[PDB]
Parts: structure tokens; sequence; C-alpha cells
């Protein structure tokens, strides 16, 4: 039990918040070995050395082998996990198109990086924006790796939507269960306040307030990173990686009764969400295999916003697929 | 099963990267819920707020209850733990002396507000530089405060130096035991290569190359806090974060057999260190009480050492003295 992480981006700040906890042994469990293979732009390396130092101050005895690169190929060799945390954010003059063709092309090379070099058992987890979109052009490329190896996180969005609503109903964390975060992460994403339970009861028959669940709660949810951004002046680092923490956990142990988490993964057709696009879904991880959870209902109001994100998800694959970036 | 921990500095880089690891319970374990009390300087309370935001963000299901404040007293109000991280760095034109002066005024504030606010059982923990130095004035101003509930941080120096002596053997970090850094969190620290052991063995035995160890390895873990920062560009936050989760850790938990750990403490009298300095020593926790291991041996290269350490808390102590901080 030893597993090899690639963690691109690694220098910056998300990437600086999540090695030190990946290498306590959080994300995998406290038995098993890491190896963490951190991957960074040219300019950056030194920086990287630097945190690489620092890892080895902290005496980890999980914390196996350090390599530090600008070489995807060697960053991608025989990893277990690839945690593509780095893309290119929007800048000064670009399209939206423009933004989605450059992080296309870096997803484009890190898919085949890892279709080419990563162990056989691999599996990717897409964190870097737009994540579900870059998922979809790394998966499209990378043909020998199965199609259900590809992930993209929606568990900030969740891990914010199960907070809001325990101080709303004023609980403990602990008695919000079930929370879905439907669809994209942006901006659509559609934080499921009917199926998400509050003591195993539906969480709006709880709080009992629809116009806060429908006008405060959603939006809230929605518009949180930028919340954080205005308050502490950065980004939310820190909790970000807490995040893929708790996201990688999800995939790697079985879900307690009564819980199950958001993911995004590429739909088989579930929901009615196009076969092929990279989409949240509530899950639970049974005997060791990741299930979508069936049968959950929509109102028409959830049906309108699960329908606003899936066609932002489809005309996100459409301009990616006009660019030529899925082959 | 509740502990209420002050951390002063609660938005800087070292306290961003540690407090979302004490509320995932490795500070004081999975069963051990903690209110989170955060100090700031005025104008960093709305980035302490986005801090706060952030842990809200991980729903940690430890963390019950987060205040932040600018009020020393508000921030110390019943608190079983205080963090003293926060503290002035030396900037361009400052000396030892300054360092040492300005700091002090803000520990004896600090030692007084912990005396009169804190809860009856309250252990402090001592981070920022002069961590020794500080620490001496703070307790030296919690007259109602037990002297042997005094603290200081030399576990990022004993880290850095387990790993030094692991690379070198070759060995995996586990099989380094016992690392004493003797004295002063500062450059004249000891690091004993002769009673730390390699596989059971001492390390001066298992690494043949003398001049290495007097030079090379010593100067290293002196020096290395001005190395990490001259590589990443930054402080060393994340590796001196997890330094205070294992130091923390170190007094709150039995000492596995054959091990032992770094911390300063008050002095009373072992190893010829004057009463009431606060001085790294070798120590183990057993059935819960903190002993100084004793009977510890010296060659005449390491007594040069040690006195050179001692004769600088000596000189610091004198100082803070002269200035008029210890009443």
């Amino acid at each position: 039990n030893r597993v090899r992480v690639a963690v691109t981006g690694a220098a910056g700040q998300i990437g600086y918040a999540l090695v030190f906890r990946i290498a306590s042994g959080q994300m995998f469990g406290p038995n098993t070995e890491v190896e963490l293979n951190l991957l960074e732009l040219e300019p950056a390396l030194p920086s990287l050395e630097g945190v690489a130092m620092e890892l080895d101050d902290c005496a980890f005895p999980l914390l196996k082998r350090i390599v530090c690169t600008a070489d995807l190929n060697k960053a991608m060799d025989g990893v277990n996990w690839a945690l593509l945390v780095g893309s290119v954010p929007r800048k000064q003059g670009m399209e939206r198109s423009d933004l989605l063709q450059i992080n296309g092309g870096i997803f484009t090379k890190q898919g085949q990086a890892i279709n080419d070099y990563a162990s056989d058992d691999v599996r990717v987890f897409v964190v870097g924006n737009p994540c579900n979109t870059n998922c979809l052009i790394a998966m499209n490329h990378a043909k020998d790796v199965p199609s259900d190896r590809f992930y993209a996180m929606t568990t900030l969005d969740e891990l914010r939507a199960r907070t809001q609503l325990a101080k709303k109903a004023g609980v403990d964390i602990t008695a919000v269960t079930q929370m879905t975060i439907w669809g994209n992460h942006s901006a659509t994403q559609y934080p499921d306040f009917y199926n998400a339970k509050i003591n195993g009861t539906s969480a709006a028959q709880v709080i009992n307030d629809e116009t806060w669940l429908k006008e405060t709660f959603v939006s809230t949810v929605q518009q949180r990173g930028a919340a954080v951004i205005k308050a502490r002046g950065s980004s939310s680092a820190a909790s970000a990686a807490n995040a893929i923490i708790t996201g990688v956990n999800h995939l790697v142990t079985d879900t307690p009764a009564g819980e199950s988490f958001s993911m995004c993964r590429r739909s088989k057709g579930e929901y009615g969400v196009d076969e092929g696009l990279i989409f949240s879904f509530p899950c639970r991880r049974e005997h060791g295999e990741l299930k979508v959870v069936e049968n959950l209902e929509f109102n028409d109001f959830g049906r309108e916003r699960f329908n606003t994100t899936l066609n932002e998800l489809r005309s996100e694959r459409d301009t990616v697929k006009s660019l030529g970036l899925l082959d």
C-alpha cells in the first residue's frame, strides 16, 4: 500500500496548502505511504524546491519520495492519482473561448501524458477551472484509460452548502447528510436543498423558508468563492485543499450508511445527462465501487436549475469541440 | 473532550497553514472537539474573517466554535492552550536588541492576559521569535499560572535535524530517534548528533564522516530557515505549522518507547541551566507527565556548544531585564 500522486501547479497556493496534509496521511489513510510527484512551470521550479525542503522538514513517516519537475511525462510516470490542480485564470483581454482554448491545450497534453505514462490503475481528479470541461478534454485525450477514471471536484461547493444549511437550521454540521451539487462547478450549479437532509429529513422541510433557500442559500453557495476572495484578500486555497483531501478520500473509502457525496464524473446517461459529459452527480462508494445514487426526484424549480446547468455544460463541450480540442 | 485554543497572528501565513490542521483533529486527536479563538491586529481583522469563512467551508465535525477578534482579553478568555504565534519579524535596520524589545512588550501583555482571562489549566506554547525569551517574558508576567505551563518551540529545528540525519545515512525517517536540540531556538542551537540515534545506534557512530557532522550537519540545521526563505521566497510557514502540530501533540500524548522530543521549558536547574531560563531540553511524556531526560552525556565539543547557547540565553534575559521587561 503505497500511492504515487502527481500534483500539478504544485507551488501555487492550493498546492502549498494541500501537499502537507497529503503527506500527513489524510488523503489515503494512516497506513498508506505516499510518493509526491510535483509539477510546475519552469520559472516556478526554484520555489517548488523550497516546498520540497519544507516537506522534508516535516519528517513525515508516510512520505517516501519527492519528485520536483517541469517535465510533464516525468511527473506522470507510474502515478496512481493525478491531481490536476493547475490551470490558467482569466486574464486581461481574454474572451471566454480564449480561456477554454488555453486551458484546453494544457489538459489535452496532461491527458495524453497520463495516458502514456501513468500507472494502469490511474485515477484523475481535476480541480483547476473550468474543471468539468478541462476534465472532459483530458478524458478525451486518454484513449487507453477507462472513462470512469476521470473526476472533477464539486466537493468545495458541497461542503460550503453543508455549512450554510447547518448554520441556518442551527444544527451541528454532522446533522446534514446527502448534500448534492448537481451539474457544473460554476455559478449555474444546483445545490439541491430538497434531497439534502437535516436530521434525516428534507432540508427544505426542516428550514421551512422557501424564500431564503431559493434566493439566499443557492446564490450564497454559487458566489461563495468570490466572497472569500473579497474578505481574505486572496483565493480560498486552504478550503480548496481541504475539499481535495475530502473528495479523493470519498473515492477511496466506503461511504457511511445514510450519506452520499457530490462528484463530477463521466455521465452514462443518468438523470438524462448527455452520455459522456463530465457532470456532478450524487454518489456513494459501496464495496469499493463508485455508484451514482439513482431515483432522486426533482420539482419544477429543480428541473429548471438542472437543465440550466446541463445546457451550460453542453455549450462548453460544443465550444471546445468547435476549437478542435476533442480530436 | 473539548479544547479551546487561542492562536495569535491567526491571519498570517503560519496561522493560515495551522488552523485547518488543528480543526481536522491532528493537534489534539480524532475525538477531541476544538474551539478556535483567533487573534489579529485590527487592520488584519477583515482578512481573518475570510479565514473563518474558509474554516466553515471545510465542514469540520470537530470544530465547534470560531471567535475572531483583535481584543487580546477576549481571545484568551477561558482558553486551555495559547499558541503564541504572532510577533514582529526582523526587518531592515533592526538589531537583536530591537527584536527582543519590540516583541518583549507584546509578550508582557499576552502573559498578563493569559494570567487574568485564560482557564485554570492553560498551557502556553510560544512560537513567535525570539521564542525562548518571548516565552520567559510571558511567563514572568503570569504570576498566577504555574511556571511549568510555559513552552517554546524547537520542534521545527528537531524535525529538520532528523531529516538531515536520515538523508545522510540513507535510512527511512523513522529510523532516527531521540533527536535533541539543546538550548536556544537560534543559530547557537546545539543539534546533538551523539545522543541522537539511527537504528538504535549513536548517529555519530553510523555516519562516519566526523567533519560532515560537526560542520555541515550542525550549520545546515542552524541555517535551514534562511535557506527555505531563499528557495521559496517566503518563510517556512507550512513546516512551522507542522512543527506546532507535532510539538503540542508531544505534550498531550505519551511518548512511544525509545523516543524523546525537544521542548523549551522553564529550567529547574537541569544540566546546569540557570533556574528560570526557557531552554530546549530532551523530554518524554510518561503517564501523562512531562519529564526531562536526564544523565545524557557530552564530549568537549558538545560542552562548548552547550555553553555558547546557554550564555546567549543568559545574554537575552539580561537584555530584556535591562529594558525593564521583567518589571
